């Protein structure tokens, strides 16, 4: 409770210092946009997901990384699922256009990620270069990542990740039927107007073997995630300024950094990432609804059932991605029963020790 709340105090953003990162990330952000919107740029059609604030970018418990989408409204696409777990796509369109520069990216009626991407990459290297105000360098790519990663140091260092990603306004591939099961928590006409939205394909980037590897697109709904983040409660004054506090966020925020200090340790915990905590706790917003089942008082008891609610998904060895119910992220193909077996025993041990990873 005590020790709890104590991490949490350096977790969560001081608004004087992330300020002072959105003129440098907003800055950067905005040459490379007006960049990729030149002429000769085959990204010229490309846009920014979540403009205007600066919260929509940071990532939490991450007080140094910002995530950026840069959205390409494609014509009308038509979408062939590649292998069944419902998330990785092959992407065609259902008229090619005549002169589209995204048709210097097919190989035959499939557009390349892979290509796509390369090319990303070389106008995000070159515009970079040209910054000499604030150092900006581009880190190396990161395996599976669909994103460039910029580097930025003023002073103190900085990661904007600047995701490559398709727009498709058409609807939700049927994969997603039954996700997002938010009836009984957020309801039935939140989940009907966020299906309603968009949803997003960005590369897998993963050299998995198979013959179309770098023509495969993984579905995307980190616009929707931020929402449910940011409208988390059953009572829509939750954590405004005339309601009342809950401890979702905080809980989620324990647990990701509970899960990345641990990974900082035991390179036997690569295969997990922030991404299955998340999953995790949407699971456990939909399981516990009501706001008076997070009370900012029972912290501890809140992120205790947190923690066995995930050993619970790793014990069972299923966690279903939360708008993909098919796609298991706790496969065996995808996740070793090794791994799993070791992270519920490190997880057990912080649990019953006070956490002293927190030290
Ligand atoms: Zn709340």
């Amino acid at each position: 409770p005590d020790k709890l709340k104590k991490v949490l105090d350096k977790l969560r953003l001081d608004p004087k210092d992330i300020s002072e990162a959105a003129e440098t990330v907003n800055k950067v952000v905005e040459r490379l946009l007006r960049r990729m919107q030149k002429r000769e740029s085959e990204f010229k059609g490309v846009e920014q997901l979540l403009v205007g604030s600066f919260y929509e970018k940071v990532k939490i418990s991450a007080p140094n990384e910002f995530d950026v989408m840069f959205k390409l409204e494609v014509p009308r696409i038509e979408l062939q699922e590649y292998y069944e777990t419902g998330a990785f796509y092959l992407v065609k369109f259902k008229r090619i256009p005549r002169g589209n520069p995204l048709s210097h990216f097919l190989e035959g009626e499939v557009l390349s990620a892979t290509k796509m991407l390369s090319k990303f990459r070389k106008i995000i290297k070159e515009e970079v270069k040209e910054i000499k105000d604030i150092d900006v360098s581009v880190e190396k790519e990161k395996p599976g990542s669909p994103a460039v990663t910029l580097l930025i140091r003023n002073p103190e260092e900085i990661s904007v990740d600047i995701i490559l990603a398709l727009e498709s306004k058409g609807s939700w591939p049927i994969s997603t039927k039954e996700g997002l099961p938010i009836q009984g928590w957020l309801g039935t006409k939140v989940r009907t107007n966020l299906r309603r939205e968009p949803f997003y394909l960005v590369p897998k980037n993963a050299k998995d073997g198979n013959s179309f590897q770098g023509e495969t697109w993984r579905l995307s709904f980190s616009h929707t995630e931020k929402y449910i983040l940011n409208n988390h409660g059953i009572e829509k004054t939750c954590c405004e300024s005339s309601g009342a506090k809950c401890c979702r966020m905080e809980c989620l925020m324990l647990m990701k950094y509970l899960l990345e200090q641990l990974k900082k340790e035991f390179q036997e915990l690569d295969a997990f990432c922030s991404y299955h905590v998340k999953t995790a706790i949407f699971h456990m917003w939909t399981q516990d609804p009501q706001d008076s089942q997070w009370d900012p008082r029972n912290l501890s008891s809140c992120f205790d059932k947190l923690l066995a609610f995930f050993l619970e998904c790793l014990r069972t060895e299923k966690l279903d991605h939360y708008f993909i119910p098919k796609f298991n992220l706790f496969s065996q193909e995808l996740i070793d029963r090794k791994s799993k077996e070791f992270l519920s025993k490190k997880i057990e041990y912080e649990r019953n020790n006070g956490f002293p990873i927190f030290d």
